[PDB]
């Protein structure tokens, strides 16, 4: 009964300027903005992080790895990112690390912390790729296992493409359980979730919801989560540069709807929101499409 609804975490430190790279990695400086515009939304508290431990990193990434990745040195470890390695990106992304384990512990007091930030979930535990250096979800699933051993993670990867980094790390994991809808036919190399829904380009809306409807269903038949990590990507979207799923707006917040929903029906469970992907053609859609998931997690 201690619960409230809903914290949102941020750094401003996330926001890089990428060039002509696809990625808008300021979106969340925009999404941050949207809530401090909004005299709902601007009532909620806000929490920054500090750098993630070299510590916490090495309880998913292996030693090699974070050598690479510190020292900005290219090798086969960290040439598959499709990112550049400096140390402006090396300090987003250990800030963004921080972030997600922050939301984790914050989910002891709320019952949904909205993450403007993270969502990494293609980083490998050697090696990064689709554009992600660090696994922020793995590592803050891993601190929380510590925390409580009896307690299990549900990943909800709603992001356009595979949570392939999460499926690796915890395939032979029965305390966590992965399940992802994404486009068959994009990046990355499919990994077998533990529950994987693959969707044909042109996808709309009322049959992606039918199909997450009845895969959640399918989930809690096998499994009951304490703590959830949902992946709430802007990259379904109809409009998006790298996606060919078209849900629309309304669709993305049925989406969002549904998770919130399945998480309140489910009384002893929390859930860390984090944005991942977005590319739509127009940059603020992106954004519009994440700020649309806080008020979702946020409404009466
Ligand atoms: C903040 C600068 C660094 C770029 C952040 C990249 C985050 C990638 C998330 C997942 C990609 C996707 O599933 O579409
Ligand atoms: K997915
Ligand atoms: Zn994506």
């Amino acid at each position: 009964k201690h619960l409230e609804r809903i914290g949102l975490v941020y750094h401003p430190d996330y926001n890089l300027d990428l060039g002509p790279h696809v990625f808008p990695a300021r979106k969340y400086q925009m999404v941050y903005d949207l809530v401090k515009r909004d005299s709902k939304l601007s009532n909620l508290y806000i929490y920054k992080p500090d750098l993630a431990k070299t510590k916490d990193l090495s309880l998913v990434h292996t030693q090699e790895f974070l050598d690479d990745f510190f020292s900005l040195n290219i090798t086969e470890r960290t040439q598959y990112s499709e990112l550049p390695l400096t140390k402006q990106i090396v300090h987003s992304f250990v800030l963004a690390v921080g972030g997600t384990i922050l939301s984790m512990e914050l989910a002891q007091k709320y019952k949904f912390v909205y993450h403007i930030g993270g969502g990494f979930h293609h980083s490998m535990p050697d090696r990064a790729e689709g554009f992600c250096y660090l696994n922020d979800a793995a590592i803050a699933s891993k601190l929380y296992q510590k925390e409580y051993p009896d307690k299990k993670i549900l990943f909800i990867d709603l992001d356009l493409h595979q949570g392939n980094g999460n499926s690796f790390i915890f395939q032979n994991d029965p305390d966590v359980f992965t399940f992802s809808m994404h486009q068959e036919n994009l990046y990355p190399k499919k990994e077998k979730s533990d529950l994987d829904i693959s969707l044909e380009e042109g996808i709309g809306d009322k049959e992606y919801l039918e199909l997450l409807e009845k895969s959640l269903r399918k989930i809690e038949s096998d499994f009951k989560p304490d703590l959830i990590f949902y992946i709430a990507g802007a990259d379904p979207f109809e409009g998006d540069s790298l996606g060919d799923l078209k849900l629309t707006f309304q669709g993305l917040r049925k989406r969002d709807q549904i998770v919130r929903d399945f998480a309140y029906s489910l009384n002893d469970t929390r859930v860390v929101i984090l944005p991942a992907g977005g590319y739509a053609k127009d940059f603020y859609d992106t954004v519009t499409i994440h700020y649309n998931t806080i008020k979702i997690f946020a409404a009466d």
